[PDB]
Formats: C-alpha cells, sequence, structure tokens
C-alpha cells in the first residue's frame, strides 16, 4: 500500500450533478483545485487498461484539445485510457478515487496522480484507511458518470469496467461516445454502436468543435 501524504479536506457542497444518484454522497473529500467543479463542460474519458496505439493516440488528442478549450476531463485514474487522458488534460482534470485520499491507487500511476493532486482535483467518497474492493470501483464509477456531462469510451472489451459504466451513462442519460474500431477489436464499444447505445466519433475535429459549441466554450 502506498501512502499519498496528501493534505485533504472536504467539499463545502456536494455538486448538484450528484442529485441524479439514488444514494448521492453526503460528504466528498478533496485535494487540489475545487474550482474545476464550476466549469460548463465535464467530459468523462474511461476505457480499457490496455489501449492500442490507435486508441491511445486519439485519447490523447481528445483529452488535450478538450482541455485546451476549457473542458475538464473526468476519470478514475486507472491504468490505460484513464491515466492517459488525465495526464494529457492537466491541469483541467478531476479524478474520482477508488481509495481514500491518504492512499495512492494504482501505485504505478503515482507520478501522474500526484500531478493531479497538485494541479487538478481528486475527490473521494472515503475518509481514510480505505483501499478499494470490487464494490468500491463500481461505486466510484457512478460518481465519474454522474458528474460528467458527456462520456467517451475510446476502447473496451465486453464485460469490462467500462461496460458497466456505459450502462450507467445510459441509466443517467449521459450522451455516450466511442472511437470507431474494426470488427472483432474493442467488442464492447462496437456492441454499444450496434445496439445504438453509443454514438461514434467518426471525425475527431467535428466531434470536438460540436461539443465545445453545444456547451459554449468556443
Amino acid at each position: 500500500r502506498m501512502k499519498s501524504h496528501f493534505q485533504y479536506s472536504t467539499l463545502e457542497n456536494i455538486p448538484k450533478a450528484f442529485d441524479i444518484l439514488k444514494d448521492p454522497p453526503k460528504k466528498l473529500y478533496c485535494v487540489g483545485d475545487t474550482k474545476l467543479l464550476d466549469t460548463p463542460l465535464k467530459v468523462a474519458i474511461i476505457g480499457t487498461r490496455r489501449p492500442t496505439p490507435y486508441s491511445k493516440q486519439h485519447t490523447i488528442t481528445l483529452a488535450r484539445e478538450l482541455a485546451k478549450n476549457g473542458a475538464v476531463i473526468v476519470s478514475g485514474g486507472a491504468l490505460g485510457v484513464d491515466i492517459i487522458a488525465q495526464e494529457n488534460a492537466l491541469p483541467k482534470t478531476i479524478m474520482l478515487s477508488p481509495c481514500s485520499l491518504d492512499f495512492i491507487y494504482p501505485t504505478n500511476n503515482h507520478k501522474v496522480i500526484q500531478e493531479i493532486a497538485q494541479n487538478g482535483l481528486i475527490l473521494s467518497e472515503y475518509e481514510k484507511d480505505f483501499m478499494p474492493i470490487k464494490g468500491s470501483f463500481l461505486a466510484r464509477n457512478r460518481l465519474v458518470i454522474a458528474l460528467s456531462d458527456v462520456v467517451i469510451i475510446p476502447q473496451a472489451d465486453l464485460k469490462s469496467g467500462s461496460m458497466s459504466s456505459a450502462r450507467l451513462a445510459q441509466k443517467y442519460q449521459k450522451p455516450l461516445f466511442v472511437l470507431p474500431q474494426r470488427l472483432n477489436e474493442s467488442d464492447g464499444t462496437n456492441e454499444l454502436l450496434e445496439k445504438g447505445q453509443a454514438q461514434g466519433i467518426f471525425n475527431i475535429q467535428n466531434f470536438i468543435n460540436t461539443l465545445l459549441k453545444d456547451y459554449h466554450l468556443k
């Protein structure tokens, strides 16, 4: 277990976005810039722990360009898509931690997570001495989806964390987007397209510009 040695406090108010939850957190612990919560466009970017170079390249562009234009990238700091997006969105990014803020998880991402604590924002539902179990990740995911205006899943397999979060975006009526992927690659996101549960990002520039326009950043 890795201690963060973060100094952390609590949010004054629970963000109104969490009202759509059945059991919204009544306290949220925080480290970093809470002003990131008062922005017009929050974009969740989540997905596989193992992205292809293709998926990575486009995750980077989305995160970097959206952040450049005042969008805030929301994720869970996981290996793969999450931590790629958040590093490339700094400092405009918010991590929802699956552990309490006195701990780092995952340890491999400690460098970027420390960067997020310093320049972005990390929130946790858990006060102290709390390491994630399976149920913790799932609860954390609801926070990521509820807080975000729109959700992007660049790449995912069927039966993956990203897929339960995709059904949450559907549940919480958040617009869901995926990268185009070849057949028999990224079966999760291709099944989302197939069932019409997600829309494809068939041109990255248009998606970004359209997105920034609808939320009036540009």
